[PDB]
């Protein structure tokens, strides 16, 4: 039951079910993965695809013949499972010139290397087929508050972002760029640190179509913040590019836990919202197995992703189609919230009495929301406890 | 020392100063003042004005004679004391009626009322002079996942705030609106949760030039993010109309605490911030003076506010004017931070070894930041121990 | 389906669906209740038994006859019904008075005050065969450094309890009481604030076996604290004497949700852990139907309080007899963890090479802890969907 | 000014300014020190003395003679510098073996080498002349709810203390040891995860007198509790035999930024209680010079952290000399607070009608605390702002 197909757009990282396991306290615990291993594997799961950082596929600074060997040997691995590459990164996070940063770095050698990584990735990127480049500045911030001039850093910011769509406006290329918030971790805090902030930051550069979010389920939830809600604001603006799909337990240093893990509630509103919006994109898992894993384990907690995704789905689905539910969702009024409040229009609106002079006020108190029995019967159904 | 004077802008809410003590847990620990009362205390404190909701100033349900009184009263106050009103707001949140929202109440008979009871107030507002009028959608959201459809809401909100600026522009009015985010409290999830959010949803609005925010020390600090950083993305985008100042303890309920209490160095940080970047509008306190406290207890809170706000400022001030910190940001390349990345274009980037094959990564990684010895000044700076 | 009964010992405050919505921002929503009309409803409902701070049954301030007569309909309403009255409490939180504190206020006659009303009360508990008193100090703490010398309040708290036990010892009772634990929220910090500082204070005091703990889910959620594994240590302790079901969202103000609300997991490994060390009090809830509810409403969420912990039994109890489960547990070497891990002795151990000289690091290091496919069973167990 | 001496007891970990500054998403950006280079640095600067993990002063693996080699190095450092060491602990979390955690490791093989590890270094601490033997369990606890029984790990815990107490008192050493909590990271939960959890657990040790606790700063800020609160409760119960300063900036992630950084107002508070109760240990930082600083930087990190402890003394020394503060510390009844609630007895206080028939409740609850001028007479004495 609930088997995968390439047909549900799961994919995953290159560095998800390849983390080695290093922790701030700990070394690695499992040896490294070729990705053509990965690549297999998680086809025989059932994965779509998979994604890379640049120095997830070619090891940083390798020869431009290395290089080539690298990716013919990936591509080889694709072409012989039928997995897809939908989206690529780049890492400025992990190497030291980054440690500042990379595109708001303060030293001005450092963006314009930043960038220029970047740009060679894009190339490899499209070369791949991927219709989506994250960018997930996790070095863009600062643990003391004299360190980054946050209005400098944000020019710093909109400038590289504009430069990267003139480059790909440039090159004739279909990609389009997804910026993936976090709070916090590995900098004291993080610039853009949520979903509303970089939906904002998009509005403000140059060719605001090109960019959109890549949310990531902890990392809203690292913020004590609802990542339905978050997820809601980014397909009301347009801008769900991309999605990071993994649990979390709370404001805590960012756990990746398999999918389903976490807030499981949470991940249930997820499903439901992704699947009633129509969401097309990959449903990317941005996970850790946890060290204490083998690579057994690893497999495991890649195939619980998907597992989770198909279950909570089908719970949702049926929560939806269910007359009860319907019914409930009338006596909570969900119908007249997608009703608009004034289609009459300002004009009548300040000229309707039943508006303010006529509105009973204790009359309309008194009513009842129905919302605990609608949510009683949302558990019901995610338990399948119905009855 | 430190003392208040009208120039320094300080005001506070009537609900600040006037807050009885009603807790979660507890009955009010202080009779309600007058509001005439407060204008006068915090005149004779150093304050600039005050702020209202429609029912701080106006009792809910009052008649047309009544309203006129309680208003003659206050203005006779604001006259005798010279203080000002720069900024109003409404209460959509005490009353049982908006139990689930005013703006986006599931019912439309509220939203109705919830715009006319603003539209009401936005007049008295422009007669006192308010250059600013604020909104706090505290009832907005939901404690369940299936009670609030955000995508919907958002569409309501959307379309009361349009109403609101289509209203103020018929009437030749030039107040403008600042929206107050805040993550949670009292529905367990708030739309617009952080300044973020609420940046992102103004760029939707029809007349995004009439729509700033409000940011709260506190609310942003209840998701555990950084608030001067949140203030410097508010400046950058042109949108600090008005700003809350208090205290808070980290991730908790929203405490109020005088500002100064709670996180003392974000609140350095944020004075640096205020001051170097010209902000011209109101430094207006939203705190509660704890219930433990009497009237003197009040006053005395509401003095340190302005009193912690003006030696944050002499210290701020001493930080940025010293020659050793001004060596010291050189040193940690803030100057470099704030020249361009690229002024020579996108294709003499591209073109440019030393921004590739001939960048020394290694060591640009071996230089330091030296942030740590900035920070240290800006600490003996704030504790007045230099030397 | 999941019909609760008296047998299942569910027990619900007074004040859970007797709170008439005020929050901190808002006025109350549903009108007071008679504690009778809410013992003959949650009858209905399949409740055992009630609970009721002294205020809740006996408005403050009442007089001898005023007391007599609420006590006696309280009784009837319990004859009436087969009610049960399992444990009781003090309100030392609403009153004006309490606004620092009842055992640690600084005043020492709020002190003797505060314990003259416990004492009274517990006269009332026993009277109604209660056989726990709760203590929730929600007052106990400060919002400020130097308001409350920690120290000096432990010693006043150890001097209240002490007074207590010593009461209870002289009057033959067979009552004992249990401490219950809140990090913040009404006071800034909270004296005791986990399940932890709670199980040290009572070993310091002069009478311990007469002291447990009283642990609500959403407190230890609010310092971002795993439950069941306080509630574990509890157990370990023997100190485990009531517990305090709901729901919370992570760390924010207390939100007092319907239990399974929340954390999901966290629920479903509570109800696991309970019903796997045989704890025999009662399934007390404290909880508070959301504002936004009418009395069906209050209903419908105190039945789905009952209706959650009895799917999480279910589900628990399966997983536990699940041959493949058992398997996994062996796999995961959860009976290992069970087993000394040096009956032999600290001499045998010492002289033991196969704990040091010969302990093969890199062979045990390279096992897997097949965690993750036992987490992904407990899934599929407690979503039912095992296949 | 604020110079250290040697008679400031301040201590460093080598682990400390040794942290070469790989963090969870990047490479280290400094090279490792040699021991006895960070003993003369730190001598330098004024610091008492060192700690150390043995794994920080004898690489893992080492033979005995390497092992004898390192040791005699870094003796003739001490004795070269005068420094001490006062403490020294076990790194029973770095290595791949120790994935699921030392004492409570599920494997059993693992829990007796992890107390062979620990054994063998409480032989080298003694020889060193250190008086207290520190415990940070970070390996113990999980990730998902069926990997750790908490009751058995606990039983395991217990065990584990138990033999090492009775290997000191076999072989008449006068060393203690001291548990360090810490809430999560990097297991999802750890046991025994804040001061009030391990206070509780040494209480059902054997020999309970020989076990006290570390507790640090940041650690319980992760948990967004008081750490004043919490070190006045080790206090009382005579169990402070430790303490670990930094700096840490709420709900996230363990920074370790230097003491004084983070939550400012707290480290004074701190310094405050410490300096008062007369605490005679050693002032230790468990710190990391974040991972943008090179040399110079980290030598800077670890002079601010001493700077900042010795500016707060001073500051705090201020407050409780002041007259004015000594006054308003009456006023808010810190006196009273300090006096026994029933010196009288229990029979007397029963007796007593002014606690009862004849106390004037609402005269009480008028009676304003006055913490708020305490308050910020405590933030005008940290500010040196007076006047
Ligand atoms: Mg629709
Ligand atoms: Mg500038
Ligand atoms: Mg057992
Ligand atoms: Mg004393
Ligand atoms: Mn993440
Ligand atoms: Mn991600
Ligand atoms: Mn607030
Ligand atoms: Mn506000
Ligand atoms: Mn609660
Ligand atoms: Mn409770
Ligand atoms: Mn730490
Ligand atoms: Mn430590
Ligand atoms: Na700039
Ligand atoms: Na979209
Ligand atoms: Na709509
Ligand atoms: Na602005
Ligand atoms: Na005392
Ligand atoms: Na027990
Ligand atoms: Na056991
Ligand atoms: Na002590």
């Amino acid at each position: 039951n609930y088997a995968p197909t390439p047909v549900d757009r799961f994919t995953f990282g290159l560095w998800t079910v390849g983390w080695q396991g290093r922790d701030p306290f700990g070394d690695a615990t499992r040896r490294a993965l070729d990705p053509v291993e990965s690549v297999r594997r998680l086809a025989e799961l059932g994965a779509h695809g998979v994604t890379f950082h640049d120095d997830d596929l070619i090891p940083f600074g390798s020869s431009d013949s290395e290089r080539e060997e690298h990716v013919k040997r990936f591509r080889q691995a694709l072409d012989d499972t039928g997995m897809k590459v939908p989206m690529a990164t780049t890492n400025l996070f992990t190497h030291p010139v980054f440690k500042d940063g990379g595109f708001t770095a303060n030293d001005r050698d450092v963006r314009r290397y930043a960038l220029r990584k970047t740009i060679r990735n894009i190339d490899l990127a499209v070369e791949l087929g991927a219709e989506t480049y994250v960018a997930w500045g996790g070095r863009e911030g600062a643990e003391s508050g004299g360190a980054k001039d946050v209005r400098d850093a944000l020019d710093r910011m909109k400038e590289a972002f504009d430069l990267l769509g003139e480059y790909v406006t440039s090159q004739g290329y279909d990609i389009r760029f997804a910026i993936e918030p976090k709070p916090n971790q590995p900098r004291g805090d993080i610039l853009l640190p949520t979903v509303g902030h970089a939906l904002a930051f998009i509005e403000r550069l140059e060719r605001p179509e090109l960019y959109g979010v890549n949310p990531e389920v902890g990392h809203e939830q690292m913020a004590g913040l609802n990542f339905p809600h978050g997820i809601a604001q980014a397909l009301w603006a347009g801008k769900l590019f991309h999605i990071d799909l993994n649990g979390q337990n709370g404001i805590k240093y960012d756990q990746d836990l398999r999918f389903g893990a976490g807030d499981l509630r949470a991940a249930f509103w997820l499903v439901d919202l992704l699947e009633s919006a129509g969401y097309s994109g990959p449903r990317h898992f941005d996970f850790k197995p946890p060290r204490t894993e083998d690579f057994d384990g690893v497999w495991a907690s890649a195939a619980g992703c998907m597992r989770n995704y198909l279950i909570l789905k089908e719970r949702a689905a049926a929560f939806r189609a269910d007359p009860e539910v319907q019914e409930a969702l009338r006596a909570s009024r969900l119908d007249e919230l997608a009703r608009p409040t004034a289609a009459d229009g300002l004009q009548a609106l300040l000229d309707d009495r039943s508006a303010f002079e006529e509105f009973d006020v204790d009359a309309a108190a008194a009513r009842g929301m129905a919302f605990e029995r609608l949510d009683q019967l949302a558990m019901d159904h995610l338990l399948g406890a119905r009855g």
